[PDB]
């Protein structure tokens, strides 16, 4: 059966790339954003909070948690459209689709593309992709990815064919030669741009213009309603446009260009009007990439639609000592800047930033040397947007969070603006790892990209990420079972690897030494009493033990190197580890292990964990639907395990607090049962489950990372690849 939860983000606030906002043109507080591994979010200003619209993705189509591009349609803000898909290379096996709504993102229908779309692959930064044209909103066009070209749906976004008479689907790559394919694939056809005026109300707009990803042939144009194709004469070459901003005020197309398809890159680019009445083009470039000045392109390009003489433009990309934000209020003719520099290393600002809401985005150093400040202003801010309704208001994405101002005109008068971030209820953090101890704080987070926490408190946001060593990401984290103040995490930073350990809960944490040959973090066990560490640390050819809690360590002979290694939760002798389909066992507190398991279980399977307060019980799941996939149990402590047979796939298991009565914890797992697919809870021991999410509630490729609660019964935390840390109560 199914069981009433209730599921709520563990509280952090943004934590990712937003690579998209968008603003309904026609309805003041009607905003969208987009993310590259966890869906899509609509703005609420009556809770100051943002709405995930794509949590209903799932198992099967989990790459649809990647959004290239949303429109809000101007002629009916009741509508939305998506395009959505992960990658382009062999890492999505399912291709894109086009979702549409008419209810704001509340319900969708989609139609699926026969080609991949790359919501998380170089390039996701430009757009919008997607546009509906403003006087006849029933015509849809999509820039698509890979040679596609452009694409157009004239029934609102239902069915979707190629424009066949648009013949340059584009030829950059960010690296054509990359032997991982991944940077090696054709970005496109980049954003679509009406001019209003071309059309009137019910009527086709006749003047369409398309920004493709080619540095000879960078900008289309249709004077016909898209009939027909053409270059635009006399434009510039040598870049890609990574936004095309029009004005039908002044009858001026704005683009903003640079040297590669971003996020993370970006050396030279300019600024470009073109006019279209005349047809000339002028280089409107805060900086000209001729200058020697520059170190960046350009992009966060925008208008001011209430006073369309003022536009801004950003850093593609600027990191040292931060982005470059520049104004105009006069069509471009001449710029101001966010900061300037002074005498070096000092600089003065157009600005100030209060993260007191979100405390973490200091990164654990408010005070780094000058000419840097923490918080920095931004990073990978490919969106920056003024709020058509508010010449007042504008918002930016970046790497982290977004941040926003209400009072941007300050700026004309001679002051500073004031930024905030605006991130409550947008989790896109990727869950790496995550414990429940029987005492303390709740739950810690191992999170991708900003470390992971202690959360004292799952509504408050942490004061601050893991410090002394602090990772950028955590990997993996453990506590000493008997002794759960006593804790390590293991991670990456700068260079490779590295290990921190705690014996007051992470009140205060150091950092270890590291074996031989780490390049990241790889997965750590603690044993039950805190007395040995074993390690399996990313790019070192062994696994290793440390018996002087990370001063020193000594190589395990018999053990793969990448491992998974689990401590037994009861008996401190007790070590264990999988890889690869054989099951090994410790019973010397991990001086040596010896194949116990060779066969019956899956090679895919990756996941296991010794149950607290039950000596040599252990817990298995994985495989895959090609080979053999299930739930197994061992209670000899890895001598032998048995599959369970009411489990038909499953992919992670954990433990927390037994009903009431029952003579076991509960066990909580991500799986298939009964032909269903979701979450699942049992209470006697694995004989029968209940799901606790639901089809609105599947978070895509969700469950690298779970717990139970040990004190809260039918609670889980719920781990997801870019939707936060859930945490699932029973109602
Ligand atoms: O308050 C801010 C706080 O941030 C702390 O760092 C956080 C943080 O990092 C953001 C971002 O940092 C990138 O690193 C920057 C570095 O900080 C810059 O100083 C450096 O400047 C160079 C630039 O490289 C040159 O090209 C240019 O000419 O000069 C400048 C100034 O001298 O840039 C790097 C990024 O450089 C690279 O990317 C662009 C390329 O053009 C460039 O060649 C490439 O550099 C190479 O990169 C490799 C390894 O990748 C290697 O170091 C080479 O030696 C080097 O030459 C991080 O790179 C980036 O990952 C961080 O952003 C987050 O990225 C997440 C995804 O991660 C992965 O994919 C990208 C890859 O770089 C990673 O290795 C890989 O894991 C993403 O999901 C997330 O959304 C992004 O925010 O925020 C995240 C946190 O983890 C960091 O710890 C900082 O410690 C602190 O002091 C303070 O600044
Ligand atoms: O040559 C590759 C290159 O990658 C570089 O990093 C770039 C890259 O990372 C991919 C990861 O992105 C994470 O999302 C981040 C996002 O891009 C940022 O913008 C955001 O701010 O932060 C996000 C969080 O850090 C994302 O969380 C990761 O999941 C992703 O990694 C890839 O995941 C795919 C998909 O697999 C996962 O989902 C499906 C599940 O079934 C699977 O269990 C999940 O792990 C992985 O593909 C799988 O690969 C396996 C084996 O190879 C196949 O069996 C499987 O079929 C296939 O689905 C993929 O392997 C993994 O890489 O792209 C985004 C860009 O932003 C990064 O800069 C590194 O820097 C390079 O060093 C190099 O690795
Ligand atoms: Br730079
Ligand atoms: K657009
Ligand atoms: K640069």
């Amino acid at each position: 059966p199914s069981e009433n939860y209730t599921w709520k983000n563990v509280r952090i606030d943004g934590g990712g790339f937003v690579p998209g906002i968008i603003f309904n043109q026609k309805e003041a507080d009607l905003i969208y954003a987009r993310t590259d591994i966890g869906g899509a979010y609509r703005w609420n200003s009556a809770t100051s909070s943002w709405i995930p619209l794509l949590d209903w993705v799932g198992w099967d189509n989990w790459g649809w948690n990647g959004v290239m591009s949303l429109a809000t349609d101007a002629a009916d803000p009741n509508r939305v459209y998506a395009a959505v898909g992960m990658y382009t290379n062999t890492w999505d096996p399912n291709n894109g689709a086009i979702l549409r709504s008419t209810d704001r993102g509340n319900t969708w229908q989609a139609t699926p593309l026969p080609f991949k779309v790359g919501g998380n692959m170089p390039g996701r930064g430009m757009g919008e992709r997607l546009a509906i044209d403003p006087n006849r909103n029933s015509i849809i066009y999509y820039g698509a990815e890979g040679g596609n070209g452009l694409w157009r749906s004239t029934d609102y976004g239902a069915t979707w064919a190629k424009v066949s008479s648009f013949t340059n689907g584009g030829n950059y790559a960010q690296d054509p030669n990359d032997p991982n394919d991944y940077l090696n694939k054709i970005q496109g056809v980049v954003w679509v741009t009406f001019d209003p005026a071309s059309g009137s109300a019910g009527n086709t707009s006749q003047v369409i213009y398309v920004g493709v990803a080619d540095t000879q042939n960078a900008i289309y144009r249709s004077t016909d309603g898209g009939t027909t194709w053409s270059r635009l004469a006399g434009q510039p070459t040598g870049f890609l446009p990574h936004k095309g901003v029009y004005d039908a005020v002044n009858g001026v197309l704005y683009i903003a260009y640079s040297d590669t398809g971003g996020p993370y890159d970006g050396a030279k680019g300019d600024v470009w009007k073109f006019t279209a009445s005349s047809g000339t083009w002028t280089n409107i470039s805060p900086i000209p990439s001729s200058s020697s000045d520059l170190y960046f392109g350009y992009s966060g390009l925008t208008i001011d639609r209430k006073n369309p003489n003022t536009l801004m433009v950003a850093s593609q990309i600027a990191w040292w000592p931060d982005a470059v934000f520049f104004r105009s209020t006069n069509g471009g003719a001449s710029w101001t800047r966010i900061w300037d520099w002074t005498s070096y290393p000092s600089r003065s600002f157009r600005y100030t930033m209060d993260i007191t809401e979100v405390p973490w985005l200091n990164f654990g150093n408010s005070n780094p040397v000058a000419p840097e400040v923490s918080p920095k202003l931004g990073w990978m801010n490919e969106s920056v947007e003024i709020d058509p309704h508010n010449s007042n208001r504008l918002m930016y994405g970046t790497g982290a969070t977004i941040y926003a101002t209400e009072n941007l005109t300050s700026w004309d008068s001679g002051g500073q603006i004031l930024l905030k971030p605006m991130v409550k209820g947008l989790e896109e953090t990727a869950v790496l790892d995550v414990v429940s101890p029987p005492v303390g704080a709740p739950v810690y987070s191992a999170l991708g990209d900003i470390g992971g926490f202690r959360h004292d408190d799952l509504t408050k946001v942490p004061t601050s990420m893991y410090t002394t060593p602090n990772f950028s990401s955590t990997t993996s984290i453990d506590f000493a079972e008997l002794q759960p103040a006593t804790m390590v995490r293991v991670g990456n930073l700068d260079s490779g690897g590295g290990i921190g350990v705690t014996t007051n809960a992470g009140g205060s944490w150091w950092q270890g030494q590291n074996p031989p040959g780490v390049t990241s973090g790889g997965n750590v066990a603690l044993a039950a009493d805190g007395g040995a560490i074993v390690w399996a640390p990313g790019g070192s050819t062994n696994v290793y033990l440390s018996t002087t809690f990370g001063s020193t360590w000594t190589a395990i002979s018999a053990l793969p190197a990448g491992a998974v290694i689990e401590a037994d939760r009861v008996n401190p002798n007790k070590f264990y580890a999988l890889a690869n389909g054989t099951f090994y066992v410790s019973t010397n507190k991990g001086a040596s292990f010896s194949a116990t398991v060779t066969a019956g279980i899956p090679a895919a399977a990756r996941k296991f964990k010794a149950v607290y307060g039950r000596e040599g019980d252990i817990w298995l799941a994985g495989g895959s639907s090609t080979t053999t996939y299930g739930l197994w149990r061992s209670t000899n402590s890895g001598a032998s395990f048995t599959k369970l047979a009411s489990v038909q796939e499953a992919d992670n298991v954990t433990f927390g607090k037994a009903a009431t009565g029952a003579t076991y914890p509960a066990i909580y797992i991500i799986g298939k049962v009964d032909n269903v697919r979701g979450v699942f809870r049992s209470t006697n021991e694995g004989a029968s489950w209940v799901r606790i999410n639901d089809d609105q509630r599947q978070y895509g490729n969700f469950g690298e990372a779970i717990s139970g609660d040990p004190r809260i019964y039918g609670r889980l935390y719920l781990g997801t690849n870019g939707r936060g840390l859930l945490y699932g109560d029973s109602a």
